[PDB]
């Protein structure tokens, strides 16, 4: 319950750098990466186009570890 996950706010193109605008985040299901993670994120790349609306999990994140 209440537990929020990063959500792309925009399609994000593959290999395109994280920025701001492009992370919103919501409360769903399956969970994502957290939204508390979200300054983590800015600047990596994602390594797939990602649709606006996708919970952002690890596996989509140049590099990413929690």
């Amino acid at each position: 319950m209440n537990q929020a996950s990063v959500v792309a706010n925009q399609l994000i193109p593959i290999n395109t750098a994280l920025t701001l605008v492009m992370m919103r985040s919501e409360v769903v299901t399956p969970v994502g990466i957290p939204a508390e993670d979200i300054p983590r994120l800015v600047s990596m790349q994602v390594n797939r186009a990602v649709p606006l609306g996708t919970t952002l999990m690890p596996d989509m994140v140049k590099g990413y570890a929690a």
